[PDB]
């Protein structure tokens, strides 16, 4: 019952558990609106439940995201607490995926900015291709994130490199941006098909073990390292001691 | 009132509100005795307050800032809470300007070096130029760093790179420093006329958006991704609401 | 009494207080049983107090390190309540090597892989040749790191390169190894020349320095910056004002 | 409004028309002991009760005790490993942390046992009301159980790292004043405890929605950072609730 | 020494000659509400205590009266936005902050209402001590408003994260034995507060100054870091403290 | 078994045959005030006894007197410089850290003085039970020293940071039942605490070893790090523990 239904989200799951999740409305870039951030909440909270074994993100189309739904965001005139509270929907549905346990790897085509590399920041892996490119662009347009870049991109690039990127709109791309932290793949040809691959081989190991690699390591870099010490412990003695390990 | 009266910081306010302030001690290239550190917490306690909307930090002369004033330091003869008691004195500088909400950009030159490596690192964004080069030489003289190199140095390049850096002394310079996580950006020319570049960009932006991402990112650094999810989205919420916005 | 004795460890303490310290399993590509993490707790427990000065880890043979000693565990055919406690002595004995005091240097050569690249990650510096490889290849085994590279190896890299290597296996050599964070040293001659070079020119150096600078900088790691401010400030004025400094 | 209490099996739900629900075990052939799908329908109620527009809610337990804690009778049939078991654990602590940050507060209403995992589903609520039955003890260490809902992190928080450890490593029972007093229950009575619940969940359910949201929500979080941080955050928690038009309106 | 007491006009100080300084809140008319001014005059006297030499603080409030919070006329008055009032926020921190982290002992002697930003402010200092007039409340939740001056962070390490909860959830009053047993306040007193707060002040202001300034600053900073890490950085605060000359001499 | 008694010279060992074993400091003519070498002996039997198979500690001090914090005379002698004491106590925190992380349940039998490291060494046991003759303090701060071996951890967690901070800066002195009732031990007793700490000691140690192990050193660790991220570790604890075949087989 993985491709249940939804009205923002295609899917297309595989004889091998691999799913591919595409961002559908390529006509506004992809940008994220309410109702499709309430798809990813679902999605990736009942994707580990529903025996998904590794998700392949996409956008529709040339760009992956655009970010934010203005057009949205500008109709609904919202007060600070009702965008707050927008916020912390991007942030329900990121935190599922990030810690969720099931491996994300996102195949990136052109524009990954603002939410949008917010949401690619919320998966495990990132494959870039040559038409991809990076930036916090709205900051310099008064705009703060509010979708975990300041969490998840400073993880990525480093809290300097992220401060960097919001308060002057640089862009990234090419091999600069994969050196940088932004993707650890970069391909010269299909994202989709080497994230694909990638996707293949990591379904075709153990569901523990991508489950602890997907949901441990995040929450141990949240904690002391001594006392990750001894979570660690625990996550290995049940992850290597598993009859099919 | 912004260039009110400073003994040790020179200061030129332009009509934008971008104030250059400056080490004014060149001939010992502009090492911090206590009494530069205090106008700097002076000048970084009020700055917000005073309308300031950006800062160029340079040093007067070849180099930027050879650290912790030692012919005051010998002289002082400082027992351990002596010197505790200084180095709070740097932190409590360092922390209102990281946390401050004031875009400081660092025009670098020459020696980056020991405590102005420190001074350097709490600015948001470094430019350095071919003359620059960075390193914590005291270790091997065996002083250590305290000044927050052990925390912001580990920010900027990585804890192994800077215990690195303090254990033997390595010093880095050139697109190799960039690189590392020393500077943002690396000029051919003018660090300075770069900086105000950036600076008078910086400045043209919203005042409140600019005091966000110039306190809260480093806060969120300091939490679990998973609280500071929650601390995001009310920061989100104030920002992308106001009027001007 | 530093040569002690110890039946999987090969030591050799030179006049300067550099003690060299190698697996001597080559056999086995070095791989860590129970029986050498106990003595590596041992000696990383005591090289402070009995005055070692620095350390220079390597591993016999071609092979730095090949990780948990398989054969011992297939044999001893753990519960997941026994496999936890063997994490909990890993990480004993390389808490006890990150927070202990005693600059380690490790000099890597050939395969530096899964709990190899746990110990390894555990010193301070590492250097590595040009046979030097490093992965967590385990991962597609089904086996997650429980020796701290969820920590470490992500404090060296990035979280997600750490993720991405025991998702995927990936292997790093070469400059690119050293890039990635991996080694903050890379020799086209023998590494364990250079680490000597380093750890000669380390143990000149102040014995409360050193120590501080092996000890204290993982720890303010582990905390808000705001707070690890205040630490760092006490952790100078020891050392700054020690007669011999 | 939207249905809120249609579509359970395992959670009796009443709504009030000041949208307070009242949320109640429904099995107390078992001492309403928990199994997985009563876990899975509090993951759905309280992941989704802001969002539905209720306003508070008041736990309970049909019965005379309200929760007896895991359910060892589905727990010993079903043989579970080591990582089946730790993950019936993450989905206790989803309905838990959907409970505690939520923003919906939760006022549980005491009676008889609330025992292991019971006491950690009480302690997932931001108030507690006992009465003169009440009893709170983690006996499943005796039995060589240890908790894996909460009780570590919460029931510390309510009484103290050192009183939990004594709780769970003694099996020691905690009942009347002295459980209130060290931290069990903010409210102890000599009557109803549903009615105290009630009383204070309506008076709850007439105060602004957001402001009641952020009560029930950032101060969980704040506790998790350094003061120095947390600062920082509440000072924008403060901004948006005390800017709101309605707060000016009072 | 450099003069402590002059250039402030919402500050009442004495300086006495053993270094102990009262501050004393000065607008009962209003039972010293706190506007911006006032909170800006407490962070410039809590920036410069310590360097001035300033030895232990009384903080008091003049009348019946500690303090009962933000000043509601200034903030009404003001039409804040939720920028503005995030500002304000920070400064209410700032101020607290210094008195919290600035190592110069602070003892607070209430008496009457320390309600709201009162007890906010009455939970910078180190010690309290309250008499048989005094009450704690966090009463602005009733009202649609939250805490953002700390109270979530500093009330919470003072009486439990589930109580603090409970008292801006319910405005729920303490006052009396069972207001100190709860841990708002660490003296009670059936005669002055005042006059047992110089007693403590005197005391601790013959202690060392360095002693006074480690307990008044790291253990805060402590309670903020894993156990594991503050164990280091407690190692280095007691090899500074513990070797200086005076000590010895001591 | 191993040898789990000889080779000690500061601390008198007796191994009961259910696995508890007597740690009694031995120097009642110094009131057990703890020297570097006592310091040492309790690194090495608590660095080993849960892998030598010890079940659960009763810790006590010979004599009237459980213990009287550092060895004073030893410190003064030493004419110790910063750098040297701060190394000393990084010794005294590897015994406590070991004994309160190491899994061994550990039950103190306190008499007379607990007081300075004497309520450090107090503290890192898991429980404490007290005799009608104890009491506590922290009078080191009064005569200009700092507490270096655990109690701004420790004795926070215990009692709460404000009251920690007010015993150290004021050399506050608790006995009795309000000592018991403000979190400086869990139990308090008319009679003897040897007596009880053995009777609470013979029943735990009657539990299955992996239950007191996760028990006695889990839930310190779950303490340092957020709630929201405990959860998961938590749950990896439980998943572990409760599905061992001993706990299957109760």
């Amino acid at each position: 019952d993985v491709t249940s239904g939804y009205s923002n989200l295609d899917l297309d799951l595989r004889d091998n558990g691999v799913c591919v999740v595409t961002l559908n409305r390529p006509d506004k870039r992809n940008a994220l609106d309410v109702a499709t951030i309430e798809e990813l909440v679902t999605f990736f909270s009942t994707a580990h439940r529903k025996g998904v074994r590794a998700v392949v993100l996409t956008g529709a189309g040339d760009h992956f995201c655009a970010g934010l739904d203005l057009v949205e965001h500008w109709k609904a005139d919202r007060s600070a607490d009702d965008f707050m509270h927008v916020c912390l929907r991007w942030h329900e549905a990121f935190n599922k995926m990030e810690y969720g346990g099931v491996p994300i790897i996102a195949a990136l085509r052109g524009a990954v900015v603002g939410g949008g590399l917010e949401l690619a920041s919320a998966a495990h892996l990132r494959v870039m291709d040559q038409s991809t490119y990076f930036a916090l662009p709205e900051g310099q347009r008064g705009i703060f994130t509010g979708g975990g870049a300041t969490i998840r991109v400073s993880d990525m690039i480093g809290k300097y490199r992220m401060i960097d990127m919001i308060l002057t709109g640089r862009v990234y791309q090419g091999q600069e941006a994969a050196d940088l932290g932004l993707a650890q793949y970069i391909t010269e040809g299909s994202s989709f098909d080497k994230a694909m691959e990638l996707a293949d081989k990591i379904a075709s190991n153990l569901p523990l073990t991508n489950f602890a690699i997907c949901s441990a390591i995040s929450h141990m870099q949240n904690m002391s390292g001594l006392d990750a010490a001894y979570a660690e412990a625990f996550v290995g003695g049940i992850v290597n001691t598993q009859p099919a390990a």
